[PDB]
């Protein structure tokens, strides 16, 4: 009945039906064909035989690449009931991150961004490439996409993507940093510093934390190799301007990453590459630019931000 | 110096260089881009700096989707040195199977068929779909493709594919059957019956072996499920007229399949779907035909050819 909560409900309604029915059909493998599908389903306010009930205001629900996401979800270990529950059965909490409404699952596991038709279309083209990545680099840092959907509310189209909340309220985040390996204007806006645990940027990290984050020689090795891979993918996709988001938690489930500190403390660190849906279509930056971006990015992360012994 | 052995040597020469150099570069994951690549390398008779020596007669060697095959090979567990050895370092033995020269590795592990430009191009389009299959149905029955290459000898183009010899001399094949789930002219040609262990066809199996091959209830289950998958893929590819090739060995490494016999004997059975590169381009059979083919094929195999208890 609120302007936006109007939508929260289509979302909750829609995903419940969509995935609802999928779980009844039997599981098969995913074919190429599957990435290019869009299934649609009409929710009338009076309700139908399939799509019954309401009080939110007449909508159509579009689901993209259902089987692919089913499969991605599995690969990510997100059992359907948990998906459905966390998302459909527990009030969606809105958020104001600086057009583009963001949301969280009541349980903080799932961020839900809206996206512009461009990004959405783009991501649809990422799918197969994404599949090849998941099945080769099981520890990939990329976003975890659990679903892509669209809501037709009266006139226009709201496109949402559903994904992982890299740092959920559950573990208390002592530090948050957001990195690109560039420097310009790469400082926390005064507004942002006037916040609890703020998200700092590259220069901030470089003054505030010159010792950099130290790393057990094994762990280092891994991370390094994974980013080198993720960066290769990202690049191949003519993608840039994405950041390594890093969550440092000091200790003054244990599935983060063990690092020692600038001083001598123990820390459990959480990271993920984020903001990945911005690509330039060849079919204005130079050909070699993304490689440049990923090189710089990778080299930065593994030579400053993270180091060994 | 023979008309064909002329080629055996380009093949042996070529693969040695191609894959030779690949093993020196470091291994990375495979991107979509990788399926659509063709690397070429010129072998002059006098020899170059790269491509030295000869006595076979001036050729160009084309390698398709190098990284993809490297990766497929790995997935199939075919260590490069073994690949190179079995194929490049041990005389290629020709064969006359009923245009289209076939070959075997001296060690019987690798069949090497020539193929028409069509099939070759077609297969290049199968690649990504094939990748998705390997990474989801690890026990797939399909051909195992280890490589696709072309030789330019004087005027024209010889395209070879390199793949697995489903039944290598190593295990003695007491029976060979070749099945489609159709019936017409699906009898062994008199010529073929006048052979050692002949390859019989559908009707042959149905008279000669009405009890059908019996199967430990677990094993049955698997096979069944795998074919149901393979058939789904095959179909999605608008592919038909492929046969389940089945090798029965009675016992009057043990990595075949355990089955009991028409009477009461123990057998170790070897199978594979074969002849897969024949597809009809939509971009004259009906849309629904391949589904029909795969349905019939699957149902046949699992209701006659193979059964439980």
């Amino acid at each position: 009945k609120t302007t936006s909560s109007a939508l929260k409900g289509a979302i909750q309604l829609g995903i419940t039906h969509s995935v609802g029915s999928l779980s009844q059909k039997p599981e098969r493998d995913v074919l190429m064909q599957d990435f290019e599908v869009v299934e649609s389903i009409f929710f009338p306010s009076q309700g139908s035989s399939s799509t019954p009930g309401h009080h939110h205001g007449d909508f159509k629900f579009k689901t993209y690449a259902p089987i692919a996401f089913r499969y991605f979800r599995e690969m990510f270990g997100i059992r359907p009931d948990d998906y459905l529950y966390s998302l459909c059965n527990e009030p969606l909490i809105e958020l104001s991150n600086p057009g583009s409404l963001f949301y969280v699952s009541s349980d903080d596991e799932f961020i839900i961004k809206t996206v512009q038709h461009k990004e959405a279309e783009f991501l649809q083209t990422l799918l197969p490439g994404y599949f090849m990545n998941l099945n080769q680099n099981m520890r990939t840092l990329l976003p975890k996409f659990y679903g892509l959907y669209c809501v037709q509310a009266d006139g226009k189209n709201i496109r949402i993507v559903v994904m992982n909340n890299l740092l959920p309220r559950a573990v208390p985040m002592h530090l948050k940093f957001d990195l690109k390996g560039s420097t310009y204007k790469r400082r926390a806006s005064p507004k942002e510093r006037s916040k609890g645990v703020p998200t700092y940027k590259d220069l901030d990290f470089m003054q505030d934390m010159p010792e950099g984050i130290l790393l057990e020689n094994d762990h280092y090795t891994a991370l390094s190799r994974t980013m080198q891979r993720d960066c290769r993918v990202l690049q191949s996709f003519k993608i840039m301007d994405y950041s390594l988001l890093v969550g440092i938690h000091i200790l003054h489930s244990m599935g983060g990453i063990p690092a020692f500190n600038s001083k001598g403390e123990r820390l459990l660190v959480f990271i993920g590459i984020i903001d990945i849906l911005q690509s330039y279509r060849l079919v204005t930056v130079s050909v070699h630019r993304p490689s440049f971006y990923a090189d710089r990015f990778q080299k930065f992360m593994c030579s400053t931000v993270f180091r060994k012994s």
